[PDB]
């Protein structure tokens, strides 16, 4: 009672939110939000310290970040460093943390029973941390792994490069991540004891007055109140003033500047940026959001629509962008066609024409009202969140908003402020602009290099004559304000649960044309529904050409519908449409109210679609580059790709796809579409706020619309063929090797094929994966430091399964091979030793994870959709498999390992894909390994092997 400075009033929440909330401020300055949820499976807490990278000392880049790794390694009360991770591990929890420019955010979840035990261990790091010196070298090699990861990633490159072109004296120029150089090599050379500087930064910065704590649990508001007072009232208050960065990092000499940048992927982008004051304080009227909505609009009369008609760009992003406390940015970013790259000046002229139009028209209240209405709807009917993300998010926002507004924060707009809009719009002018062009056409034409990532670039002043041209922009008649959004939902009725409602989806239609699975939502009760459709056609993947045409068809369909569908997206109604190895996939999600109207427009357009030649050529070129850009993908990404190609009956390569792409002409595509839609089978899942009858009426409308416009007829059952997995021979080991030409890291996937999926085989494999899961990370990543990516787990495809390992390392593939096999023996011993008690803990951990309950509709739909697309239809799977899992013995697992997985197992089926680093040449004891058969030709490999059956569906 005396340890609490004040209690907040009522925490404004949605009427639909049954969780209970209480805000308060501790006497030591800590802001608190408590969340009482008696139904939650997992409890969670989070602490956000309003200090991060921008506050690093200039001579030690990455220190805030480093302190984040170092802070959770042993305290006075809990000496052992593994304690926090261990306790969470033992009680179905997890933890994680992040460091930004102004924040360091620590969070965990745990089983609802063990909140106090977890929060106790958590609270100590903010009372008496030890920072065990033993780990220092490991945590530095960790931070170094992260940076090295991002080095070849174009987005991180652009992020840091922008920083390098501003005022070098401004904290905004800092390198926030750090690496081995900034945390070991340089501070050694300069005679810096990192540890005492770490400790110093902590002492100066980790003040309760800059801390926010969030706790979500089953316990009451009063019990949580007591617990948080008990644990956090002792955090020391050092009255640290909150860092402000009110000088803008781009000053007059950083303006009217042009940057020409070389990317890693063949991408072509234009970035237009305007320095603006910090708008955070105007949050109740949010004038940048207003301008972002309009400048970034995609409906008719939009900036984008005109840039698209002109053939200059495909996509556009607009609006306000965070900086830090004191400074912000307004951006207009576009991608560029080949013609766009030659008309950058004209593109920018058009941007200023639209900006000028918003001036001449002045502010519109009806637009603001629309935004207000949509945000109110969005807040009211917001999906429930996983507790871990929820607490972490709130902890951050506690630093920006009054207690009572912490949930409504990002949602609610109140007052229309025309003056403010006009103020922001006044900064959007040629004299305040910064321009960046990203293009490979600048390769070898650049004089500068960014130190952290190696990025190559050029800088030049924009000529005055250009600025003046932009300043003098006429009004353009192609630009118009949007009209009223007719997709705004108004019917939020939750339909009564039907008498014959089912717990799982039921087959409510089974015809030549369609299989329809349906479940009325009996859990979330929001006015939404998810409508998923799989369209099956043999002509979508028959050869590389057809697969190309499938892709382009749907890309052009989406491009054509975009103006119309954008309004619906703004109104919380969205769709996904993509091609598959079997046909097409369509998903429509969100508010059910106008859902049938959007669906019908899509099905109609699919069938009566008229192609724009100009768009066809542009989209085709963009797709070519997309196929090429896979070369720039990560090595482990490549490894996984190669293995799918290897193990699946039919699969066209990126090389085959691009080779066929030149044969896609407009007349060939126009012929393809009616052919594709001539014969179909549809399998659908309709899940949400809908009745059995409504479901049937939706399916009927989809069928009738295709039948009418495309003359669709059903496929033959014998035509509904799924692809099989390659059956590897007993005691075989095959290796496929390739090189990544971009990254100087290796990638590898090792796949131990087991058998066809079945209740028993599934649980043998999953328990084994459960057992080795933590050890694999601890040994291969933590101890041996093999690389950033270390993964093990079950692999499932085409009714078949096995065990896999994926690793990205500096070390050569064959080396990684011996270490994995070495690890596999370690676990062999380890299972023999392990106590019956420790074994049963593994079973319990697996069970809990498997029975994890979806917290939103989509997460429930996805589980159902999984069963539908695998054609196993096992909706009660979890319960059944857990029940079985519980009957398994330690022997069972030993037997299984010995028959299928052990180096000398009689039924070992091993396939490895090795992807070599850009430069690369073509401890527990590791066992002796046989000579692998090396795959030269994927077709030959496949021809020489049998193909598995397909799994019998659960009926
Ligand atoms: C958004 C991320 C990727 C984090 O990057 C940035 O914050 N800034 C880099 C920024 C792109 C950008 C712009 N102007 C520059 C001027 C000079 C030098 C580099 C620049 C980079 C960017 C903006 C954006 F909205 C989306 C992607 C982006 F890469
Ligand atoms: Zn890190």
């Amino acid at each position: 009672n005396p340890a609490i400075k004040r209690i907040g009033n009522h925490i404004t929440k949605s009427p639909e939110d049954k969780r209970e909330y209480r805000g308060l401020e501790l006497a030591n300055g800590i802001k608190v939000l408590l969340i009482s949820d008696p139904t939650t499976d997992k409890s969670s807490a989070a602490l956000d310290v309003h200090i991060g990278s921008l506050s690093d000392p200039p001579n030690i880049a990455g220190l805030s970040h480093f302190l984040q790794h170092m802070l959770f390694l042993g305290t006075k009360k809990y000496p052992k460093e593994n304690e926090y991770s261990q306790f969470l591990s033992e009680h179905a929890g997890s933890s994680n943390a992040f460091t930004s420019g102004e924040h360091t955010n620590y969070y965990f979840d745990v089983s609802h029973e063990h909140l106090e035990g977890a929060l106790d261990r958590f609270a100590q790091f903010f009372l008496s941390p030890l920072f065990d010196e033993s780990a220092k070298d490991r945590e530095v090699n960790a931070v170094d792994s992260e940076h090295e990861k991002n080095v070849m990633n174009d987005a991180w490159r652009l992020f840091q490069l922008e920083k390098a072109t501003g005022n070098p004296k401004h904290p905004f120029s800092k390198f926030g991540t750090g690496n081995k150089y900034t945390l070991e090599t340089r501070p050694n050379q300069e005679g810096i004891d990192v540890r005492q500087e770490l400790l110093k930064f902590h002492s100066a910065y980790y003040s309760s007055n800059l801390m926010a704590v969030v706790v979500l649990g089953r316990e009451s508001l009063d019990d949580l109140t007591n617990l948080v007072v008990k644990l956090f009232s002792e955090v020391e208050n050092k009255n640290v003033p909150l860092p402000e960065f009110p000088e803008h990092p781009f000053q007059e000499e950083h303006l009217k500047q042009l940057y020409k940048i070389v990317p890693i992927k063949d991408i072509r982008n234009l970035y237009v940026t305007f320095p603006i004051p910090d708008l955070q304080k105007y949050y109740k009227s949010n004038p940048g959001h207003y301008l972002g909505h309009l400048i970034g609009h995609e409906g008719p009369g939009s900036l984008l629509s005109e840039l698209k008609s002109k053939g200059w760009v495909n996509t556009l992003v607009g609006g306000q962008k965070e900086g830090a406390r004191g400074f912000m940015f307004f951006i207009i970013n576009v991608d560029l066609t080949e013609e766009g790259l030659l008309h950058v000046e004209d593109i920018i002229l058009h941007m200023f024409q639209y900006i000028q139009k918003l001036r001449a028209e002045g502010p519109q209240e009806w637009v603001f009202q629309e935004l207000k209405d949509l945000n109110a709807v969005a807040f009211r009917f917001k999906d429930k969140e996983r507790p871990r993300g929820y607490t972490s998010k709130i902890a951050g926002i506690l630093h920006y908003y009054p207690l009572e507004e912490v949930l409504t924060a990002e949602y609610l707009l109140e007052e229309f402020r025309p003056d403010l809009i006009e103020m922001v719009l006044d900064k959007l002018r040629p004299e305040n602009v910064r321009v960046a062009i990203v293009s490979k056409s600048f390769e070898g034409k650049t004089d500068r290099t960014e130190e952290w990532y190696g990025t190559q670039y050029k800088q030049e002043a924009i000529p005055d004559e250009v600025i003046k041209k932009w300043q003098n922009a006429d009004l353009n008649g192609k630009f118009k304000l949007p009209t009223k959004n007719e997709f705004i939902p108004t019917n939020f009725e939750i339909l009564p649960l039907e008498k014959e409602a089912t717990p799982y989806p039921a087959l409510i239609k089974d015809t030549a044309m369609s299989k329809l699975w349906f479940k009325q939502d009996d859990k979330f009760f929001l006015p939404k529904a998810n409508l998923n459709f799989e369209f099956f056609s043999p002509f979508a993947y028959v050869d590389p050409l057809h697969s190309n045409m499938a892709y382009l068809y749907l890309e052009l369909l989406k491009d054509s519908l975009n103006e119309y569908a954008y309004a619906a997206e703004l109104a919380g109604l969205s769709y996904d449409l993509q091609n598959t190895i079997y046909g097409m996939y369509l998903s429509v999600k969100g508010y059910n109210d106008k859902q049938p109207i959007l669906l019908k427009k899509i099905i109609e357009k699919m069938a009566t679609f008229e192609i724009d030649e100009k768009r066809f050529e542009i989209i085709k070129e963009a797709y070519m580059r997309s196929l090429n850009n896979f070369r720039a993908e990560q090595p482990h990404q490549h490894a996984m790709y190669y293995l799918r190609l290897l193990m699946t009956e039919v699969a066209w390569t990126k090389d085959e796809l691009k080779e066929a792409l030149d044969d896609v002409t407009l007349p060939r595509l126009k012929a393809f579409i009616p052919q594709l839609l001539s014969r179909l089978h549809i399998e659908a899942l309709l899940h949400g706020n809908i009745t059995k009858q409504a479901a049937l009426g939706i399916m009927q409308m989809v069928e009738d619309t295709l039948i009418e416009h495309a003359h669709t007829k059903p496929l033959l059952p014998s035509q509904l063929v799924r692809y099989r997995e390659v059956q590897l021979p007993d005691r075989g080991w095959f290796v496929y090797q390739q090189r990544n030409e971009v990254h100087n890291n290796s990638g590898i996937e090792i796949y131990y094929q087991t058998d066809m999926q079945s209740t028993s085989e599934n649980m043998f494999l999953e328990l084994f994966a459960q057992i080795i899961s933590e050890p694999a990370f601890n040994t291969l990543r933590t101890k041996e430091q093999l690389g950033y990516i270390v993964f093990s787990g079950p692999r499932r495809a085409n009714g078949i399964q096995g065990l896999r390992f994926i690793i990205q390392s500096e070390k050569p593939p064959h080396y990684l091979e011996s270490r994995v096999e070495a690890f596999l023996i370690t676990m062999e011993k380890s299972i023999e030793d392990m106590t019956e008690e420790a074994f049963q803990k593994h079973i319990q951990a697996l069970a809990i994870r498997r029975l994890d309950k979806p917290k939103k509709l989509s997460a429930e739909s996805a589980k159902y959709w999984g069963e539908i697309i695998s054609q196993q239809y096992n909706f009660d799977r979890d319960n059944t498999e857990v029940a079985y899992l519980k009957t398994l013995t330690k022997e069972d697992i030993i037997k299984f390992y010995k028959e299928m997985l052990a180096v000398d197992a009689p039924r070992r089926h091993k396939v490895s894909v090795h992807v070599l680093a850009r430069e690369m040449d073509s401890l527990s004891q590791a066992p002796a390994l046989p000579q692998p058969e090396v795959i030269q030709n994927m077709t030959e490999f496949k021809r020489g092997l049998p193909l598995f059956p397909l799994v019998k569906p659960h009926i």
